[PDB]
């Protein structure tokens, strides 16, 4: 099965290139899925000059698809509820007292079956699908106990069966802990984070072990025992860090080599220089940022300074960040966190890939990688970090078929 | 012709009634595209109990149509270039000579024909209509001369005439001044502004007269000739006023029963309770201050002590506010002024219909009004200002008739 995309602007993001890797006149040659050839239309080989189909892309820009390297995109129910309560004047305390607060996503979760989940997160993925998202990592988390950890899990593997994209899996038990556990934090990671990675990883539904470190749920040594445990069995890792406080989670997540660390609001300049070193993404969530008034900007030039690879993802979830679109997550990261355009087109493409450790796979415009990539109708790339709310998306190819 | 939506709940906005009007188990009865009947289905009287259709709406909400009171969606190109520049470290000179500033509008909107305006504002209003939006506000003021300022008004109208939606137009020709006249604001109103008036008048191209009262443009005395001229018309009039400073222009269009004073970043307490003594909605607009980065918050609190009527556009426009998206709008003027669900409920429905003067015919689900409504899969109204980037619409009714 071949096929040619020709007549188009490429912003192959290809690492070798400056800036974004943009080529002019260009071509895109596919085979069985695969990109065979990606470039100036001038320089296609011979054997690449005929296809079974050719698509007239009419000079209209493509990129990688996007991807989305942190969501939660698994839930019950929603919080609406607290929102409202919160924005009338309710205390901390009469939102708990009203059932708010992460307990309410993990009953609803806990009370929905797989089916159920299933058909709750569809029109999340489909949003992000239409927006020419191709990648999407899915953490669990909302279950807090062996069981429902799991079917999280389960649910995110179903979803990748019904729509034409690449799912990946976070093995995320050790992001609070449950009522029956108050207090008893090394309990909690003995009786279910530990066994419920094992038997996650078992089912080969874990692609990787998430965590969250921070004052307000697991600490430094806490998280420590979670990595080795994950590292003992071949499982990459990552971390929800510094987001509310400087803890030192980015340099556990470095020294563990792990794929990225995320939020990192509070993040300092020794962090920032560990995670550069150890090849360690610092993925930034401006959704939870904004939605949660926060004041304390991530280190963006420190990042920059330390060499470090910036994404951005949505971090779309019940109660700190229901966001579904990565458009305006670009948009968010240039006007929020001051981010370049090109930056932000690395951050959900390139970047977002090497996040999830599948750069050698997708996440540019390369011969030998997925093809995998949006037709967008714009003039410049620009365009998809500059408007808010809108959606330029001419068509989706994934794995070299165009799904719509 | 005739026709009833049933099981459904209904967010009536009815101001008689308490918070929103929320109706549980409730009906709607439409006859001649109007509403005859909104409420309780076992208050539904007999002689409505029929009607040629009948629709199930399975138990989701119903909320009036939404209403977008202030845009400038009618513009050639657009200002991707330099908002990359900005954030590239590019200064204004340099912005400048690249052809940046809002010159770049003016100029793509005075070279483009009717025909192309209209052609590229599709697209956008397309984006509003798919939430639900069926009654839009456009402004003219980039053209900066007669027959360019006449041409976006006449694009306006045409729009009308390709989808169902209700467009209400308002002459700002008095937005900035053009290259040949900077230094000349006096002769600018004198020879483009009030001749200008009078011709869309004479066409009966404009619904009402705006205007820019801030330092970078028209101050309160030039404002006021425009006014003037405008109510000699019979033309109502509304005013950009204290988005970047504290001029009194809030004041002025009290004084001038404006129908709405607009952006309000710097009013002071007396401007707050001029607007709600004189009857002026105050409409806020979240994306530019997003976009601009602007500091200087809105008196929300001020204007609800007053009593003054608060409403929510997305001021959509290429150099500030590129903003598509009224559901994002009202999830920003929750999260960035922290107005209740409530107010931004409100602020695009009831409000938004009387910033246009349109309350006594749209804008609410009370009898004798147009059958405007949205149907949407939500399962409480919160959720439409709760969530970042999603588009929960399952159905929009406009002048009685489903058309999405
Ligand atoms: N809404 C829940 N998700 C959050 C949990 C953070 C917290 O417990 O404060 C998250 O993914 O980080
Ligand atoms: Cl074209
Ligand atoms: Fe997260
Ligand atoms: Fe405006
Ligand atoms: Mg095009």
């Amino acid at each position: 099965a071949t096929a040619l995309w020709r007549n188009a602007q490429l912003a192959t993001l290809n690492p070798a290139m400056d800036g974004i890797g943009a080529v002019e006149n260009a071509v895109i040659a596919v085979r069985n899925g695969r990109i065979a050839f990606a470039g100036p239309e001038s320089d296609l080989p011979d054997d690449l000059s005929t296809a079974d189909e050719t698509t007239d892309c009419g000079g209209r820009w493509i990129t990688p698809a996007l991807i989305d390297c942190h969501t939660h995109l698994v839930f019950g129910g929603n919080r609406a509820m607290e929102f409202e309560m919160r924005l009338n004047g309710a205390t901390y305390e009469e939102i708990a007292k009203a059932g708010g607060g992460i307990v309410s996503s993990v009953r609803d979760t806990r009370a929905l079956s797989d089916e159920v989940l299933v058909a709750q997160a569809l029109p999340r993925l489909d949003t992000l699908l239409s927006e020419g998202v191709s990648t999407i990592e899915i953490k669990s988390g909302y279950g807090l106990d062996i069981e429902t950890e799991l079917k999280m899990l389960r649910v995110a593997r179903r979803l990748e069966t019904l729509r034409p994209v690449r799912i990946v899996t976070s093995y995320l038990a050790a992001h609070a802990t449950p009522a029956d556990y108050k207090g008893r934090n090394a309990d909690y990671i003995t009786d279910v984070v530990l066994p419920g990675l094992e038997k996650a990883h078992a089912e080969g539904l874990a692609d990787a072990v998430d965590g969250f470190c921070e004052g307000i749920a697991f600490s430094v040594k806490e998280i420590d025992r979670v990595f080795a445990a994950a590292q003992q069995r071949g499982l990459p890792v990552k971390l929800h860090a510094e987001q509310l406080s400087n803890l030192g989670g980015a340099e556990l997540a470095a020294s563990y080599n792990a794929l990225s660390a995320d939020h990192l609001e509070y993040l300092d300049e020794t962090g920032a220089k560990a995670l550069a070193k150890a090849g360690t993404v610092a993925v930034l969530l401006p959704g939870a940022f904004y939605a949660l008034r926060e004041k304390q900007l991530p280190p963006v030039q420190a990042l920059r300074d330390a060499g470090a690879e910036i994404a951005l993802a949505t971090d779309c979830n019940p109660g700190t960040s229901p966001l579904t679109s990565l458009l305006l997550t670009m948009n968010m990261g240039a006007t929020l966190f001051r981010m370049t355009v090109e930056e932000c087109l690395t951050a959900t493409t390139r970047n977002a890939a090497k996040a999830l450790g599948l750069l050698a796979e997708t996440g540019t415009l390369e011969a030998g990688k997925s093809a995998d990539f949006a037709i967008w109708d714009i003039e410049r790339p620009a365009e998809l970090v500059y408007r808010i709310g809108f959606n330029p998306l001419h068509a989706r190819i994934f794995k070299g078929q165009k799904v719509s």
